[PDB]
């Protein structure tokens, strides 16, 4: 896995692309009334018992690499996509790797509304791929709980696909939810 | 944790019970049109960003566990589980534990039909817990991929809560899903 750019992915020859969407919402709820949830962000178990973001293999002869993960978002989340815009915007980086296929992963985050977040995990279960290669839609933790590993740190203890957890980690400072040592802090809290 | 019988630990004093269960309906779906996904097991991401089975506390001086189970139940699945009674012939186990805290925990299984669980899954997001103490449902993959990690082995790789992995296997056992062969392969291809 190495950082490339997006105007150079494309000018790759032969490699498989790929594209993945990370959708969140503020939001003012308190877990136990006392610790702010502060953002709705969404994830999914998928079929091969790993979390991922929705999306996929955006077929690169089709159309735009937008095209395809939209088309991966209604398919993996539902009907209510096909009134999200996602576009060229909301890209955000890209990744190289030969690991397992030799491929390129390109991460999108897109800000919505709650209320829209809302009927997205509402209507989730009409989703083609529902059952399927969708296990069930989850929030990600943002908080740390008082034993200090409970919340964030406990969930990226997890069992991620790809390299979607370094995409998180990247959202996480992108978003300004927390600070570098911050994120550090729940990693070393995470590894034991 | 230890093995305790229900009865027994019922007569305890000064300590602790929690129930939990898992709900399970038998589905005809084929992943990718190929693999069979057999039958449908419901859990949850919860708050603390760990897998666990719904359920919660129940003070047995107040309440039987079967009522605690089906309040904890509506309370963290929603109002789908008004139409579902999880009774004593669906307990299944306890354990029980001194350290860190006295406590005892239920572990219920209950059949449904598909139907059932599909519309649990919808109303899930009524739950009043949703995107609180629940944030969100989701099912067991039961099938190994051809890379022999992808599926069952993989998702049991991910964060579990107490020995709730433990009641998970204790299921596929009970259910006559897998054999104890297939567990151990599966166990395996995990660590
Ligand atoms: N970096 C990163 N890679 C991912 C993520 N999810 C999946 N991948 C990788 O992307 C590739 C395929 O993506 P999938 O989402 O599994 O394929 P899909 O698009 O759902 O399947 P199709 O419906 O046929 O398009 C695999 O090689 C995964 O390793 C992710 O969230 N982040
Ligand atoms: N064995 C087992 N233990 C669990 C499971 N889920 C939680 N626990 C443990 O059981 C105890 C209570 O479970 P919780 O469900 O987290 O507590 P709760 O009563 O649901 O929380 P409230 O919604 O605030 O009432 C805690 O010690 C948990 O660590 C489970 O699925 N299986
Ligand atoms: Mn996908
Ligand atoms: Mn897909
Ligand atoms: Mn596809
Ligand atoms: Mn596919
Ligand atoms: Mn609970
Ligand atoms: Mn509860
Ligand atoms: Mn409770
Ligand atoms: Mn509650």
């Amino acid at each position: 896995p190495r950082n490339i750019s997006r105007e150079e992915s494309l000018q790759l020859e032969g490699y498989k692309h790929a594209c993945h969407a990370l959708l969140h919402a503020p939001s003012q709820a308190k877990l136990f009334d006392r610790v702010p949830i502060r953002r709705v962000l969404l994830m999914m178990m998928r079929f091969d018992g790993r979390l991922g973001f929705p999306g996929g293999f955006v077929d690169t002869r089709d159309i735009s690499l937008e095209e395809g993960l939209k088309r991966e978002l209604e398919e993996e989340l539902g009907p209510a996509l096909a009134t999200v815009e996602v576009t060229e915007d909301d890209y955000r980086s890209s990744q190289v790797r030969e690991h397992p296929q030799k491929c390129v992963t390109h991460f999108y985050i897109k800000e919505l509304k709650l209320e829209e977040i809302e009927r997205i995990e509402a209507e989730a279960v009409n989703a083609k791929d529902h059952g399927l290669e969708v296990m069930g839609l989850i929030r990600v933790p943002l908080y740390t709980l008082r034993d200090r590993v409970g919340g964030l740190p406990a969930f990226l203890c997890n069992n991620f696909i790809g390299n979607s957890k370094s995409q998180l980690l990247y959202a996480l400072r992108s978003l300004k939810l927390l600070r570098e040592d911050q994120i550090q802090e729940v990693l070393k809290a995470s590894h034991r």
